[PDB]
């Protein structure tokens, strides 16, 4: 029986951040009524992510499409209060080009409703398995190699931004990157229009955890960090550089695994990664957090090659 639960953590000091006593900016505040709401993006156990179009948003009375996040009527006060805490969170960390970014909330006269930036192309992971499909059909463009060098290279930039605001965000993976337009790459925490509980890429563990994203100190110690988010950030690599193949392709996650991963197993190159690109993947898989690159020296890195 799993709970929806606050997924990103904010650094205080490692002391985090209670986001239940962070404060809520009613500059966010918009009238549910100037929604008109579309198709239905995805649905999990606890909510869903429907598009809308939004009426006078913003400084510039925009019309646009949006997205919006929201619980199930028969939501919890619990969960109600976690989709707070991470409204409260998305107000706190500010806006940068390469995160999905708060465009405003309803929290007055209804239940919350989170207004979030809505990404024409849908989540990267989709996007590279059917590219890859169109690709192989012959025998809208298709890809090329500084197309995966920008996705990495923007996700990269998006994770030094909340590294540079204390943030972790503890489920990266292509699945919460998604592609806006001009197929630019957004990270952001899509859980809520996720069927996490009947995906095969989170496993029961003591909670459903998606272990095979997961640095060993998180696995085995539940420590996590801005250390950690970068291991995850490898795995993502090896996913885009692959095109979207499963990580640790056909091995079961057990004991074994477990006992694998803690003594230095790691995949094996992937078949589109240029050589210097997997070496970043195994710097990102250094046992020792501190050994592995920050953020911000991927980016810089994977800037130059593209
Ligand atoms: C794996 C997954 C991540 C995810 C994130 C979600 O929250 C968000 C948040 C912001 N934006 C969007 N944009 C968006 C999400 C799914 C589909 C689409 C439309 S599409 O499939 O890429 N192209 C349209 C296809 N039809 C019209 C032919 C856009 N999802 C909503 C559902 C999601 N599913």
């Amino acid at each position: 029986k799993p709970k929806y639960q606050v997924r990103w953590k904010i650094i205080e000091s490692y002391t985090f951040i209670d986001p239940t006593q962070l404060p809520y900016n009613e500059k966010w505040e918009f009238p549910r009524n100037n929604l008109q709401f579309g198709k239905t993006l995805g649905a999990g156990a606890f909510g869903k992510v429907v598009e809308a179009t939004a009426f006078g948003l913003g400084k510039e009375d925009a019309v646009l499409k949006v997205a919006v996040k929201m619980l199930k009527s028969t939501a919890h006060a619990d969960e109600k209060e976690a989709l707070m805490s991470e409204l409260k969170i998305m107000s706190h960390l500010g806006q940068h080009e390469n995160i999905v970014n708060l465009l405003g909330a309803c929290t007055h006269g209804g239940p919350v409703l989170v207004i979030t930036e809505y990404c024409t192309y849908g989540d990267l992971l989709n996007f590279l398995r059917r590219k890859a499909e169109a690709m192989l059909g012959p025998s809208g463009r298709p890809l090329e190699l500084r197309d995966l060098l920008h996705f990495s290279s923007q996700v990269a930039q998006g994770m030094a931004f909340l590294a540079s605001k204390n943030c972790i965000h503890r489920d990266v993976a292509a699945r919460n990157v998604l592609l806006t337009n001009g197929h630019v790459a957004k990270i952001g925490d899509f859980g809520l229009a996720r069927d996490i509980m009947n995906d095969s890429n989170y496993i029961v563990k003591g909670a459903r955890l998606p272990v095979k994203w997961m640095a060993p100190e998180s696995i085995f110690d539940s420590v996590y960090t801005v250390q950690s988010d970068v291991w995850s950030y490898g795995i993502l690599l090896w996913e885009i550089f692959s095109l979207g193949l499963n990580p640790y392709p056909g091995i079961l996650v057990n004991s074994k695994f477990y006992k694998l991963v803690k003594d230095g197993y790691q995949m094996a190159q992937p078949a589109f990664a240029p050589k210097n690109i997997y070496s970043i993947m195994q710097a990102c898989w250094a046992l020792e957090p501190t050994h592995r690159p920050t953020f911000q020296q991927i980016t810089s890195f994977l800037q130059e090659q593209a």
